[PDB]
């Protein structure tokens, strides 16, 4: 069996608790995290952070994905700080066990309609293969369709986040997520436009509201500002990382404390230990019950498969789903149900691997085996491969149960099979 | 569509309270779901031409009952063989073959403290004659069954034991004799002599949650439609009666004297019929999926879980069936006790399997008769592709429907793990 | 466990095993159904009315006390049978019946009369011998009229006009028999007292596997709605010949009940059957079996979800009362009452404490049988000089009586509604009181 | 609507966040207190009246610094700025004091015993103990206070790792608890005091005792006039947690921003009380709270069923103790918990339990003790029209006792206004 020790880590007697005040009162201090963190991490990489060697210790870290702000620098200093994200987290691919696909992400300066400098900033994200745009002020629908067209023929396929940062943003929420491809809730900005002590609403809401539509949903600024200069944070601070991925923020970020702070490393050290511990502490029981209840029907096979490998995942405690996806999507569909199951995704797309640290407890695999010939061969290659970097890393043991999930023929957009598979 | 939505009382199916799902019943709701509890209808001078049980499996029955309280071996032996023949009539068809279990229904210990000679005598004979279910008579105790499976001997190993509730030590044992026996059956005729007539009902309720709850069938019995013995139409706490037994969770409803002796044998499956289906179409699945699952314990099982992910993902798509290939019919046992809302359809080669399954609410059997494709995956598509044709012709099925495919990853019984979503072509 | 280990502790074990109490204390349906004991014996007074139609088998005085004691609360006159002479002589009957047991509280029990019409036959709506029998109705000081084949709210106000100024104190059931009174069941409802499942002609007019369909919702409507539904017909058919009930049978009353009928009914096993008596005692028996089994947990929370907010402080009062005698398994809510409303917006609730309604009325303690779980006190002393006296002498009386037959024991708490002035409509006030 | 009543209307919690709003404004008193901590920065006189027109409840005086003579001054400022609103009896707001004592450093210290006296002798409310491992410490605390100090509040801090381990048997002894986040951050692993906050606030919201929040709340604020969104987002969410309390130490002790920091956490609060998810709350406080035969517990679960049932301005409770108010709050009522009392102390110490807006009554006796009690409820009614609780028109649920002293209350009335 699983044993007595495996039922008290991980919050599972609060896991179990039948009502949510019941589950409170079953946190455990003494309960060990031992899923890996599924919170992406988004840390600003500038003055304090540019480094090579600092950036292969903010990768170890747990860095995710990095953003480089538009509103400082130049086209040329944020091409370095790139290159060099680039160059710390290639260092690692003669490891399995320690290299990791870092997005790198475009946060716009901001804005009539985009700004002379947005479009060119825009162009160099293009230019330099950006997976992620985070578009500052955005206010309605056109602002998303203008950044969308400023992203032109090369890069349609990169991820728009929209940063709402004022009250028109807050009021025009769903328009903006519908054309949207997921949410910042840029606190600072946004608690300079409406009064700072409504800005949890808005947190709230906005981050229930993409959980709801299955987008990724990042909290930002000012979580462990005192860090800037101190190497411990506040009270508050902790509280404010764990609480945003309570509320149910697939991303946390990291501004100031990284891009110029004396303590960069120990910024990201700690939101990765206060995701682990809240992300445990989420009250999966209510939370999938009610992602259910909202989610109307759908006739997409990726969309049934997802729900009921959730429910299979969660019915033998699987120690992951594994996933085959090209584009992202079935793994977004899979992260939406916030399983307690880690979401392995192996995909032959870089840029895919990149992206899909948006969806909270998604753990991208870059595959890069040639084809094989019989596409149910390199299906099986590509499943056994998730299987044996999750022995490699912790998540899948010999005698584990994970789900798999698939499609019926190749191409993106099939995805209608799940599996239940005892590890060997 | 809008009329999809009106029909299966799916108004009352989305209500948010089981208040408000009682308030939104909708007498003008037609059922539309194909009739998912077994009707099980005792054999008897009412039934026993071959010509009126091929009216009574048209009608809807789906399991046989021999009453061996009445009548010799050699009339049981001459019911099993005239039931078999109107089965086997349909063979011809097989997209639309109906297979029907035949269940032998002990006479019971007496004032005998366990097996009765008789019993032992009579189970060796429905072990000789191929049945597939024993209903077990005055159950009190978990070695009543040990002793009824040990009366089997080793050729009456497939044999499902229904363990009969009747008295008051068989319901305070309930969880003893529940745990060793295949399902259980809620005896009312002598379980009310036996307790009180106004606490039967209590019984009923708490077995058929118990049964619910353990994924083990459960049948409701006796005195169900009664007045159809002599009269051409049943009375309202009657029709009430057999509605209920559906909204409890029954498996299985029955019929004793109606079919067995009564002057509307035929009228009585097609009463069963029509209830049941209205009452199937009422059933809150938003609470009853709920329940179930918070309380079936968590597994390790590969076939339980493809088993609850099928489930779920049929619910999420309104699928109008999830097709499962099975041996021993486990597979879709493990299916029916989520009580999905997609029916159930079993492919199998095992005449027995097909034929114990109607024991599981939901399950529509069909017996697939080819021999192995010599490609194994061939094999498995055939059977897949049997379920859709049989489906089609029966009214489960149309064009642009979506399934969910439950299969396994290698040949034999114990294997399932497989779970699929399927357009309907 | 920790939530009852306090008052288990203080009312025992053995308090906690009885009336489905493990069932009741059930987190989930399911948990609730599977927890349900045959040996778990019900405790509280019989809250479902029974109605018991008098007719040839159980007319005679003699009989009628038999029926009273057996739990007989309204008499219903069939007035498709019979004649105004025939019925005369049984409400007289009845009456002669009831006040035979008049000289204490202790044993008096008030027993309603409800008419039920012979319907409009072909016509489409009032017909003459039904304008007739109202008359008789009227005159004879009936509290009921069961109103056949209602179909729309134009047939109801036909019946309350042909009720005449003198019969507005009448309550009128409806009985939807027919696919149109189905249809436009929530017209009719809101303009009737109450409904009635008329089972019998319902499963002739549409098919007869839907009739629990109706049933269900009908039921459901009206305790939402807070407003009576009597479960009708072939309850318990076969003892109109037989001394014991079919399984089914048993069933139907105890699913009626379940379903949340505020009460059932016998037609032929009263009115024509060779026991009477017994298929009263049986219809007891399975409801006092059957109020056990209601899960009450999750019919609380619903009637709360559902139920609107409300200015009415009667309606608040009555809320608050329910919440009271569930917290502290209060063995009684005694009521102060004129017209019985305050007791029927308790019983709204569906609390497991009896309500115990003391009022000065005795059309009202007649009519409140309608409502489940109302236990009518007929209060006949004369007004004190101060009306605050006055009302705590009503109270007074419900105690001294609940505790002398039994619904009170000493060590008890009892929740106590009264109002802030005299005349109905002002409830508003609720007490604990721990009875000494 | 208002006071995020869409949200508050919400079949599931995630459609509950959905529809919060930043437009709908909160319109309730704020419920939750804020205890202040009065230090250099916060002494004077003129300081102490802007900090209790703010929305200071209780003030705090830390022991681990200052003086014994020190303290006297800074508690006789507060009384003198307290009584300073006295001549308005409708609108005079009561404001406990707290003694928070130095701790044990490495039983109860010397200075500690003294500082307990001290306490007694000045008649504070309140007593943070500070690091309380085990029942036997709150023992040793209260027999500190002696015979005089019966009626002082014990709020024992949870502040290491023992403290969390056996919260069990010390909130059992306790009158309430404190997440004293500051030491409990350096005592167990900064990431988990989340979760030991979380864990407390819901076993003391289930024994229905108070439970603050406190340590770095609003740090910034020490230097800064605004603070950051980390501490906004704490304080709102201290809230949701179900806190009866949130704190202010540095921030009000010797920050440039005393009245700001108070007037920051009052902002908060207010919007944080609307977006609390009352239709789950209730319902699983109610099914948690165990059965009773206790006529007060059984009134105060009537008292809040109806008032929710008719969206009660406020419920109007007369109590000696402070007992029925605090059975009323542990209920979370939406309606504000008004209680009259003609004990000054119990109306300084019902500012620990949240929503409940303590009332002295300072009228002339009424010689029949029914007559009496009408009068102070229509006390309560005219203190609440002249504070923006009632309005004419509004529903008001009272609950009052049958007859005199402490234990009997047993009456819940709906009552409607003017
Ligand atoms: O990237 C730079 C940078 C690059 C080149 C030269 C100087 C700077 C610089 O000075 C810098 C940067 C970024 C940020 S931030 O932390 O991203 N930011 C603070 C909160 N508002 C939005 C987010 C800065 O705080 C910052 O000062
Ligand atoms: O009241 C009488 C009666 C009075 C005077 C003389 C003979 C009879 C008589 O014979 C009688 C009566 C009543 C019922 S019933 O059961 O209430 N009822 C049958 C049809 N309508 C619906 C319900 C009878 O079944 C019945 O036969
Ligand atoms: O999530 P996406 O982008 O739709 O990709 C899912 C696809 O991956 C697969 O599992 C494998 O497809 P490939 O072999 O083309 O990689 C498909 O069957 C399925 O349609
Ligand atoms: O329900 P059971 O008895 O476990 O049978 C399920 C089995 O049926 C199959 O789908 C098909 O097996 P066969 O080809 O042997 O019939 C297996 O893969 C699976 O193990
Ligand atoms: O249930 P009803 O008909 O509203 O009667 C309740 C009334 O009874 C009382 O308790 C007593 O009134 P009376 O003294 O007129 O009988 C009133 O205070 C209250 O309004
Ligand atoms: O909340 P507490 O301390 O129990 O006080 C409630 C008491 O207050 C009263 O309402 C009024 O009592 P007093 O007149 O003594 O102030 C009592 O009837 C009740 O017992
Ligand atoms: O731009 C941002 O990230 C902000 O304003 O918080
Ligand atoms: O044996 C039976 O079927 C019975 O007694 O009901
Ligand atoms: O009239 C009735 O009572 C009926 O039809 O059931
Ligand atoms: O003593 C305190 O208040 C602390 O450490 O937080
Ligand atoms: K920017
Ligand atoms: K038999
Ligand atoms: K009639
Ligand atoms: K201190
Ligand atoms: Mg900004
Ligand atoms: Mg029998
Ligand atoms: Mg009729
Ligand atoms: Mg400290």
């Amino acid at each position: 069996e699983l044993g007595t020790a495996f039922f008290q880590q991980q919050q599972l007697p609060a896991a179990m608790a039948d009502t949510f005040l019941e589950h409170l009162c079953l946190l455990d201090i003494d309960s060990e995290p031992v899923a890996a963190r599924s919170t992406s991490i988004i840390a600003t990489i500038g003055p304090a952070s540019r480094s090579v060697e600092r950036l292969k210790e903010m990768i170890k870290a747990g860095m995710n994905i990095a953003r480089l702000n538009f509103s400082h620098g130049s086209h040329e200093y944020h091409a370095e700080s790139i290159a060099n994200v680039r160059e710390a987290v290639e260092s690692f691919a003669g490891s399995p066990l320690s290299y990791r696909p870092v997005a790198i992400a475009l946060d716009t300066k901001g804005p009539p309609g985009l700004s002379e400098q947005d479009v060119r900033d825009l162009r160099f994200g293009v230019e330099h293969g950006v997976d992620i745009v985070f578009a500052s002020f955005v206010r309605k629908a056109s602002d998303v369709a203008a950044v969308r067209a400023a992203l032109g023929p090369e890069g349609h396929g990169i991820k728009i986040i929209s940063k709402i940062e004022n009250h028109e943003g807050v009021k025009r929420f769903d328009e903006i997520l519908e054309v949207s491809d997921g949410i910042m809730v840029a606190r600072g900005d946004l608690g300079i436009e409406i009064p700072a002590e409504k800005v949890f609403l808005a947190q709230k809401m906005m981050i229930g509201r993409c959980n709801l539509a299955g987008k990724p949903v990042v909290c930002a600024t000012q979580m462990l500002e005192s860090m800037i200069t101190k190497p411990r944070p506040t009270r508050a601070e902790t509280s404010d990382v764990a609480n945003a991925v309570l509320d149910g923020a697939d991303c946390i970020m990291l501004s100031g404390e990284t891009a110029k702070g004396n303590f960069p490393v120990e910024a990201v050290k700690m939101q990765h230990a206060i995701a682990r511990e809240a992300e445990a502490a989420v009250y999966h029981r209510q939370l999938f019950e009610e992602l259910r209840r909202a989610a109307p029907l759908s006739r997409d096979p990726t969309e049934v498969t997802a729900i009921g490998a959730v429910e299979a995942a969660f019915k033998c405690c699987a120690a992951a789903i594994i996933v085959l996806t090209t584009t992202g999507r079935s793994a977004q569909l899979l992260s939406r149900y916030r399983p307690r199951a880690a979401v392995i995704a192996v995909t032959r797309s870089a840029q895919a691997a990149r992206q899909v640290h948006l969806c909270r407890g998604v753990f991208p695999l870059l595959y890069r085996e040639p084809p094989e010939a019989i596409w149910a061969d390199d299906v099986d290659r590509r499943v056994q491969f998730g299987i044996e970097s999750g022995k490699l890393r912790g998540f899948l043991r010999v005698g584990d149960l994970v789900i798999v999930v698939t499609g019926w023929r190749p191409g993106s957009g099939y995805t209608n099979i799940m599996r239940v598979l005892s590890i060997s």
